[PDB]
């Protein structure tokens, strides 16, 4: 008369969290005690399917990921069987990720962050979050997103052919879909790469084949004045290094991770599994991350360019993943080192700053840091 | 009957601090108006006035200072013989260019992977610059090797090599000598195409003293054969007019602002403050803080123990090195930007302006050996 929940051992919080509502076993992502269960909670390493379950008392499944191409959903809603993942736990990672690259390449070519008018392709979990974030600097932001325009959500929803006569920084945000119309297999072709505004900004931390790599390394090899960022690669992890040599940032597929980010996967399926049950429980995020390295800053004046530079490169630069994949990259095996042995980041909002300026406060807040003024 | 102060009317902070000694006067430093100097009692110059026999034979001048690390524009036997007190400034702007090196090679070491206290760093010329340059390696434990003949020659105690040997052994080479044309301790072109040529697989070379100690061409003559060599400058042969291909090639080349810190620029008039004080019978020492606006980041807290990385965030959140050769790149080759950036620089801090508290006694220990104002709070 208890539930009996079965965890991935190497699944962070996952024992604190799940006594809160049963006996855990932790298992490595074991046939005996998936018959004698009644909740899994897995990573991306489990297929989770007819095969594995379908027989035993297994009643819930949480995946503690924003993906779920391990898992057939369909499957377990057609069984009775409950399910979640954790959406939009990675979001605030990439985010900030795109916000460290944006902000050095505003430093390193001496341009005005706030002057420039971004274009958000997919305006999802990722890009309304980046939206809140950038409309609270006051950046101008073109928002394309064909689904949720069509599904009838409010917003200023533009084309994809606006975006690209109007924006100079495009940064992409979408799924990978090969066809259908909102095909985003090489969204990113030569003629719309082409297309972008001199000195514009290319962003792709979402899935490798939404740009066309080949055709952009073309594009840079001719001298179009283009900047790039790219976090995911065509045919990873075998990227195109020249390719690489030839973009401003390269990284290899980290731009979600980050400490909170774990902890959200599990904590979202926590949060689900309780409601699940009856017994809806929220978790301070907080009481269960570790003491960051650096914890409270102080700001005197307001906040500008170089001063938000600072703060979030302290908290995150992105040049330290991009350096040692240009050390390693056309080295089999070594793309993936880089992901496994990935170091520790954490997110803006573990950063404490006390600001004697009130201005510098609520917008360090509105970007996603725990500001506070002192008067 | 207060003492007359003539100040040159360019160094920061002088009426503020000279005015609680005496009477003071502005003055330009070229030319500096005779009836002035006539009725003074004491002088502090900046590098623009000739200070020897002519400027004050005669005058009731009896201090001079120089808000100045150097002192090539001051008859120093001169004011022996006369009777006239002296002082410079010697080191104000030694630890702007420390923790200038420590950006850059702090930089480097993410770049391409390498810990610190695996590299070898050769320290020549090991005065003002280079003996904290040295106090601030050893106390992170990375192993230097000094050179300094004149030190040596002067039975200073230190283990002093030759310059021959640090090229056998180091493999981070960084000069702090002055320019010498010629004499036995010559350091024009001091690091010529043989010395550079000999250099270990990923050595290092910076220089943040003066342009020609480096052989310029030489230095990208070899960078240009594909030599494995990292370069760090601040001083170029030629500047402003610098050698453009070879900022092309250097890992990271700034314009000449390796001591541009407010504290180094407070500080000239600060040591001639307190040498002053001490020089009429009123000892006074002076804090740098209350005379610098506050700095952006005053306060953070660590905690656990030191490590690279960790430092380097430290070292960066104060100053990226990064943030001047950026610049510079951008407007190399166009004539007169290099004056303009020097003379539009903003703000730089040092170290001891961040306000460190470390949970941790022995980070506590090393930030402070570093020269971050750090301390432990159980
Ligand atoms: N780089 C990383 O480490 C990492 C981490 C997190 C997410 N991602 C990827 O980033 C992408 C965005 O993630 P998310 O969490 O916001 O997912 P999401 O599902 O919340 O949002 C995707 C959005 O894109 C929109 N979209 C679909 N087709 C489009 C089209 N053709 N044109 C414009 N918009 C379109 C959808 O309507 C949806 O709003 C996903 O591909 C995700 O897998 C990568
Ligand atoms: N880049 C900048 O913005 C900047 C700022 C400050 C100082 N500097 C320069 O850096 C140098 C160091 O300044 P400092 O305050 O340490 O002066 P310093 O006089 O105290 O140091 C010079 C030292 O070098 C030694 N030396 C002389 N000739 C040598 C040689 N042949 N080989 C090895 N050592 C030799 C001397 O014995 C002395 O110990 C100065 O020349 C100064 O002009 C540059």
């Amino acid at each position: 008369n208890a539930m009996k929940i079965l965890v991935d051992e190497n699944m962070p919080y996952a024992r604190e969290l799940f006594s809160r509502l049963g006996e855990v076993k932790a298992v490595p992502g074991p046939v005996e005690e998936l018959n004698h269960a009644d909740a899994l909670m897995v990573r991306s390493v489990t297929k989770v399917n007819e095969s594995l379950l379908s027989g035993t008392p297994i009643n819930f499944v949480g995946t503690a990921t924003a993906g779920t191409d391990h898992v057939d959903e369909a499957w377990l809603k057609q069984a009775g069987i409950g399910f979640s993942a954790a959406p939009g736990c990675n979001a605030i990672a990439v985010v900030e990720y795109v916000f460290s690259a944006l902000l050095m390449l505003a430093e390193r070519d001496g341009f005005s962050l706030r002057d420039r008018t971004i274009g958000i392709v997919g305006v999802g979990n990722v890009g309304s979050r980046l939206q809140t974030r950038l409309e609270a600097l006051g950046i101008r932001t073109l928002l394309c997103d064909p689904p949720r325009a069509a599904r009838g959500d409010e917003g200023d929803f533009r084309t994809l052919d606006e975006l690209v006569q109007e924006a100079d920084v495009l940064t992409f945000h979408t799924p990978l879909y090969k066809d259908g119309p909102y095909k985003t297999l090489h969204l990113a072709d030569e003629t719309l790469i082409r297309r972008l505004k001199p000195g514009a900004i290319l962003i792709n931390a979402c899935r490798g084949p939404v740009v066309d790599n080949a055709a952009l390394l073309a594009r840079l090899n001719a001298g179009q004045p283009l900047s790039v960022v790219l976090d995911v690669w065509e045919g990873e992890p075998d990227l195109n290094v020249a390719l690489l040599e030839a973009v401003d940032i390269g990284t290899s597929h980290i731009a979600g991770y980050t400490l909170e980010g774990k902890a959200r996967g599990t904590t979202q399926v926590f949060e689900a599994y309780s409601a699940f049950i009856g017994r809806e429980q929220r978790v301070a995020l907080e009481t269960l991350l570790p003491a960051p390295e650096f914890g409270r800053i102080t700001l005197h004046g307001p906040l500008d360019q170089p001063t938000l530079k600072r703060l979030a490169h302290l908290v995150y630069d992105v040049r330290r993943d991009d350096a040692p994949l240009r050390k390693v990259a056309g080295i089999p095996g070594e793309f993936d080192k880089l992901r496994k042995n990935y170091l520790e980041r954490r997110e803006w909002s573990s950063l404490y700053v006390m600001c004697d300026d009130e201005t510098a406060a609520a917008l360090l807040c509105k970007l996603g840091f725990n500001a506070v003024h002192h008067p």
